RNA sequence: UAUUAGCUAGUUGGUGAGGUAAAGGCUCACCAAGGCGAUGAUACAUAGCCGACCUGAGAGGGUGAUCGGCCACAUUGGGAC
RNA sequence: UUGGGCGUAAAGCGAGCGCAGGUGGUUUAUUAAGUCUGGUGUAAAAGGCAGUGGCUCAACCAUUGUAUGCAUUGGAAACUGGUAGACUUGAGUGCAGGAGAGGAGAGUGGAAUUCCAUGUGUAGCGGUGAAAUGCGUAGAUAUAUGGAGGAACACCGGUGGCGAAAGCGGCUCUCUGGCCUGUAACUGACACUGAGGCUCGAAAGCGUGGGGAGCAAACAGGAUUAGAUACCCUGGUAGUCCACGCCGUAAACGAUGAGUGCUAGAUGUAGGGAGCUAUAAGUUCUCUGUAUCGCAGCUAACGCAAUAAGCACUCCGCCUGGG
RNA sequence: GAGGGCGCUUCCUAAGGUAAGACCGAUGACUGGGGUGAAGUCGUAACAAGGUAGCCGUAUCGGAAGGUGCGGCUGGAUCA
RNA sequence: AUGAGCAGGGUGAAGGUGUGGUAAGACGCACUGGAGGCCCGAACCAGGACACGUUGAAAAGUGUUUGGAUGACUUGUGGA
RNA sequence: GUCGGGACCUAAGGCGAGGCCGAAAGGCGUAGUCGAUGGACAACUGGUUGAUAUUCCAGUACUAGAUAUGAUCGUGAUGG
RNA sequence: AAGGAACUCGGCAAAAUAGCCCCGUAACUUCGGGAGAAGGGGUGCUGGUGUAAAAGCCAGCCGCAGUGAAUAGGCCCAAGCAACUGUUUAUCAAAAACACAGCUCUCUGCUAAACCGCAAGGUGAUGUAUAGGGGGUGACGCCUGCCCGGUGCUGGAAGGU
């Protein structure tokens, strides 16, 4: 939910490999971006429950995200806790 | 039986001592606060248990009679030599 | 379990998440955990499969063996598990496309209803099978206009789309998910689920505060007939609408859970991808969609059948004769 | 003198009382529902488009079958 | 209108804060924290009951209990 | 002188020329005027009688003014 | 004494309990409370040791009695009424009476309505319909049914008066 400049910008900073636009770190970038760039829209009127279900499937995408980058990979996130540092 | 949820106070660890045939809160003193439990702990009903044995082709269901083993008991309850 | 069913006969939660828990694309090697082999424990027994003798032979007893996760320990890498390892070839993320009643707010426009005055004229209108209901001569409806307000937005509109469904259609903005077509650019299995817990959610109604056209529970009046507390008519309260909280129950439906694999075809329609048919035309493949017939399969039958009631497996759930 | 029973208090302490429950049974004036039997009486519904097709969840009015309304589906018709 | 007060002691909210709590809130327990027609209870202000007295100490009491006791309190002052 | 008041201000209020209305008396009321329970401000220790003490006096003040005395342009309002 | 409420219309008065600490605490609940529920225990002194910041320990000494006296709740069950706190006849009566938030209706667009005064003037209130005035009822929960004949009120005007 962002333009191509901040899209490819946040790929550019928050990518750990050039061209790795499907990195788990870039899943953190766009997904962990639009959690708080999702909160703007839930606070927009607090009514769009379909977007609340988007938050459900994207919280779950964060669940597979760091459930996997803690799940099979471990230490490339253990060095990278301070990406945002959940929980 | 979860229409059997939260439960547990010596409770759970540590130290000491008494005991014992012996480690052992086995007890008791003192100092620590844990621990269990919604993947069934406690509370209530019910039960002597097992080898075995009747039936079911077997899977099993069902029983514990009589026999043998263990356990428990000795009008009731509790101590202790 | 062996050795069920769930479309209608009893049954799929009312739908979503993403907690445990369950299940695992391919491959390299280890591991032997489980898995198979050998040694070890095994009922004192009594008991079975046999034999012996015998109260004769009987029945059964006495005997004799046989038959056993009762156990622990060497091997097996073929599977799973684990351990390290690799690839994408599932998933998702990239770059291009579009699409829609997807949601949520912020506004706007017209028709139409009813009402305020209103031209100027006379009993009208109502309704049915008809009228009483009634209103209306205080002279109006109807017709001339302007105003007011709420509601909803005919062809658009469709087996159309989107949304998990519930549902969503005047128009315009705001920020807003979700797919599909292509794509390996990239992660390298991140997958599927889903008890628990959580969220959403018809329809009414309930709370507070508004808005109050038309409609209509409650009730009244008039037919109705034996009777009418009903169908009809005249009305007409709650309520319908707006912000703002709740119930959590609907034929929830398709009385057909979720994931993915397989495959006769005749067939709809979307919107892409590609060709395509060229001096403008019009065809073929591909994907998700949603029908209709019907191969196989299929059931008690009815029927289903590519968006299987056919053939499989993982997550769940239900179901046990009736009241 | 030690030690010794008795001398000698305490500890735990069996039973009995206390209080404030909880559980579970029995029990109970009257009373709510349900089933059974009569074949009284009320009624037209539900069954055919079963006489207003319904069937749900819900609000609300009936002696009662039931009605009115919100919305939904054929397990519905003449065929719309 | 201006002033005066109304000993003490509990109670414990809200509020706030911080960590386990959470995507994030709701939650957990601390910490403040006292608001409160809160409570008890002094002064103070009443008068519920009871006894005494009632030609009474008294033209309305005493004595013992009783209530409120930070309020709609009590009440000075000076006014209408 | 210093304590309380007045010679300061002012609430609540009262009186109220003007003015308003009203048989009259009156009652209202602008300016203004008073009106403390309020707000303005210097003195406090010791002794002292039969009795007065912050008042009499020892010690220290301070406030305000006066006339006596090198200013210097300064004061600076009812206004702000 | 012994006995208890048998007295009485009535445990009326007296009695008895209460302090502080520490346990523990049913019912319903509007979830705060109830509740100090109840019921229970302790409470003196001596030396220690730990109490000074600080109880508890140990032993003993004692005691009829250990907040040695004073001072300081009787409790429980249930029902009706009223919610409550407040206020209430001083020279009788404190309550179920009043009041109260609450809820309801109605009236008033402003030199308000309403009210006081002959008026003037002023309140209402330097108020503007969430305010002001009147009427009902008195939290919270459920609910408020029917009847416009009559009365009153409102509104309308055809005619009578």
């Amino acid at each position: 939910a962002i333009s191509k400049e901040k899209k490819q910008e946040i790929i550019a900073q928050y990518a750990r490999k050039e061209g790795d636009t499907g990195s788990p770190e870039v899943q953190i970038a766009v997904l962990t971006w639009e959690i708080n760039h999702l909160n703007d829209h839930i606070k927009s009127h607090k009514k769009d429950h379909a977007t609340q279900r988007g938050l459900m499937k994207k919280i779950g995408h964060r669940r597979n995200l760091l459930g996997y980058l803690r799940g099979k990979d471990v230490q490339r996130y253990r060095e990278l806790i301070a990406s945002l540092g959940l929980r």
